[PDB]
C-alpha cells in the first residue's frame, strides 16, 4: 500500500445503528438519544480500512484493529450518510496507521487515527481457541 | 470523586463478535469469533455512564466525546470483560476517564475517554433539526 493513499466508504444510518442497539442488554442506555453509536462509528471506521487493505493481504492472512483514538464531535440520527475518508499514514512491520474522519452530510462528526496488525488466521484461530472457556 | 476506580463487568456473549457489529460487512462476517473493538468501545462507556449517574441532575444525560484505547488481546465468547473505569477530572460538562479492560486472563486494552454531560431534551431537540423528513 501507498501512504498517502485514500478511500472513501458511505453509510446511511439506519434505525438499528443508534446506542441503544450497540447494548439492547443495557437499561442504562434504553434512556439515551436516538443517534449512531460511537462504536458503531468505530466500526465503520475499521470497516473502511479493512476495505482498503483487503487487495493486498497474502491468503490466510486477515488483521486486527489494535487501537482506536478518535473524538465524537456531533450526533447523527437516522437518515444521514456518514462518510468515512481513510487515509493510511504510516506502515511498519505487520502494523498499518490510517488517519480517519467521518462526516455525516451536514457536520463533521469525527476524526482520529486507527492502528490494524496484519495476522495469520490460522494461528491465530489456534491461540484464541486456547483461551476459549 | 477523582481517582475512584468504578468495575464493570460484562460477560461475552456469541453476538458481541466482529460479524455482529455490521451484519451488513461482508468483511466482517469471515472475520475470527472476537470480541469488537467497536463493543470494548460501547462498554468503556457503559462503565463511565453506570458511574455518572448517581451524579446527573433530573433530565441530564451524557454522550462519549473522544475515545483513545489500544485493544492488545483477543477475546472469545464466554469469557468475562472487566472494565475499570477512573474519573480523571470534572471540568464544567465535561467528564474525563481512564479505561482499561481486562478478560479474566489477558489486559485487552487501555486508554482514555471523555464525556459530556447533556440536557437531554435539549439535546434530542437540536438532533430532530438534522434528522431528514
Amino acid at each position: 500500500m501507498r501512504v498517502g493513499e485514500r478511500f472513501t466508504h458511505d453509510f446511511v444510518v439506519p434505525p438499528h445503528k443508534t446506542v441503544r442497539h450497540l447494548y439492547p442488554e443495557s437499561p442504562e442506555f434504553a434512556e439515551f438519544p436516538e443517534v449512531f453509536a460511537t462504536g458503531f462509528m468505530v466500526g465503520l471506521m475499521e470497516w473502511a480500512c479493512v476495505r482498503a487493505m483487503a487487495p493486498y493481504l497474502e491468503p490466510g492472512e486477515g488483521s486486527l484493529g489494535t487501537a482506536i483514538c478518535v473524538t465524537h464531535t456531533a450526533a447523527t440520527p437516522p437518515g444521514l450518510t456518514v462518510t468515512v475518508t481513510a487515509e493510511l499514514r504510516s506502515v511498519e512491520g505487520r502494523r498499518l496507521s490510517w488517519r480517519v474522519s467521518a462526516h455525516d452530510g451536514v457536520d463533521e462528526i469525527g476524526s482520529g487515527t486507527h492502528e490494524r496488525a496484519v495476522i495469520h488466521l490460522e494461528k491465530f484461530n489456534a491461540k484464541v481457541r486456547q483461551k476459549t472457556p
